[PDB]
Parts: structure tokens; sequence; C-alpha cells
């Protein structure tokens, strides 16, 4: 399933995020009840990394 | 049909914008009116995903 | 014909610009009485879509 | 053994690091305990250097 | 005739650099005095650009 | 011999720090003693170039 990346975003900040597996652009999404999505990054954002941990994501990278 | 950078982001700012499909320098807009065009990222443009989530665009990238 | 880069932002600023076709480094420029000239990005500008935008120049990119 | 990204920066910021080996994105850790981990960076973090620094740990690249 | 970074940037400073012309990480120098010289950008340098301009620099890139 | 980055920039900040010979990630440092060695920047650090001239540290660049 795939999700837009501002709402993706909304999500974080509205504390609904557990997880990310960021892969490149990809990041592999999973949610606090559990439910799990694919979202792609669309530009660079600097402000993606303090976001996630600012908001107690668990942040993850790939080989 | 295509649209420069400068007027995209004009009415970015008011407020005639739905989604925002970008894929590279590409951005496919769909305007709140369901009207399409293609408009192309003229440098990097760093404030530009700020722009859109201000502007609750919805913002969305591809594979 | 082809013109220096600080030239080019001097005119930028100086309210003469119209147009800027930005095609990588490569600035196609067209000025408000409509004489037109290539000039090329030296270094990375941050500084430079905002200095367009700000002195309301026509801003395009290409595919 | 990988750790995530968030947790090896708490890790940082709770002073049980101490170098990071970093290659690219990954990031072999060394614990004040002498305890081996690897990690990995998931987007360019720009803030890393300068919290490695601020902690006192021992940074060092790869050829 | 190779002349360092930091001396260029110094000459810069004092005003003894009439153009600069930039091509990747190369910059061709030609001062006031009609020399020339050569010098290379070590590291990605985002105030380079910033200094040419308020040093009125004339400043240039190639194809 | 080779040397860990923030060693290096320890030795940067204490002025004991002569020149600079970086070529890409790699840096050719030698120490106000004479004393010659090798450090690998681990990440892009924006703040290397300043805190180089800063210090008075010859900086140099390779072809």
């Amino acid at each position: 399933r795939k999700v837009d990346y501002s709402t993706f975003l909304q999500e974080v900040n509205n504390d609904q995020v557990r997880e990310a597996r960021i892969n490149g652009r990809e990041i592999n999404v999973t949610k606090k009840d559990s439910n799990r999505y694919t979202t792609y990054i669309p530009v660079q954002d600097p402000k993606l990394l303090d976001n996630l941990l600012t908001k107690n994501v668990k942040v993850v990278g790939e080989p």
C-alpha cells in the first residue's frame, strides 16, 4: 500500500508513527496500530530525520 | 501542458493547487479545479517542500 | 552571446531581467529590453532561485 | 550485530560510545564497554558529526 | 602558476583580484595587476560565491 | 601514518596545524612541528573549511 509523503509527515507529527525503514527515497512505515505502508521522499528533506527523532520514531537504514 | 516554475509557485501561493506529483525535477500538478499541467524544477529548491506543505498541497513522490 | 554570472546577478537585481531559462548550470536570459544571452552558474548558488523570484523574474526549467 | 540509527544516537547521547567508524552510511561502533555493533545512516545527517564531536566520540573515516 | 586556496581568499579579501574563472574546482584567477594564476577549491565552499561578489570580483563559469 | 578525524580537528583548533592538503575526503596534514600524517573526512563537513581558515591553516586542494 502506498501513502502520500505529506500524509506520512502528518502521521509522524500526529504521533501515529512507530518505525520508519528508509531505503534511499523509499520509506517503509509502521504505524502504532501496526498498519504498514510505503511512502517516497519527493525531494531532499533536511528536516526529515530531526522530525522523526523528535517524535520518538524508530529510525532504521538499510545496507 | 507546461507551466513555468515561478508561475507554478504563484499558484501554490494562491491555493489553486491540490496535488503535486514530483518525479525528479518534473512536477505533475493537479489544480483544485481538477486541471492538469507539468512544471519543471529549474534548480534545487530547498524551500519547495516547505512551501507545498505550508499550503496543504498533497505531495507525492514516484519510485 | 555570453555574459559573466556576476554581471547577470547585477542585472537581475537592477530589475533588468525578464526571464531565465535554466538548463543545468546554463541560464538562458532575456532582458526587459528583449536582449538575449547565455550565462553559466559557476558554483552551486542556493540563493539564486529566491533572488530570481524576489525580483519577479520569469523562471523556467528544462526537461 | 545491527542497531537502529535512532537508538545509536540515543547511546551517543548517553555517552556509551567510544568510537564511530564511518564508512559511507555504515558506521561501525565501539561502546565504552568495548562492545561492537553496526548501524546505518538512513539519510544524510548534517548534525551527525557535530553530535559525535560534542560527546567526545572518536570519529574515523575509511579510504 | 599554482596558488593555495587560503592565500587566494586572502587576496580576494585584499581586493587584488579582478576576475575568477571557475571550472569545477579549478579557478583561473586574474589579478588587478593583470597577473595570472590557478587555484583549486579544496572542498565545497558555499561562501565562495558570496565572497567573490562582495569584493566585486568578476565571476564566470565555463560550459 | 593515520590519525582520527576528531583528533585532527582537535589539533586544528589547538593551533597545532600548519597545512592541510585536501584530496577528496583525504586530508594530508602537516603539523607546526613538521610531523606529517593522513586523515579522512568521515562525512560531509560544511564547517571544515571555515575552521581551517579561522585558525590560519594553509589550505590546498588538488587537481
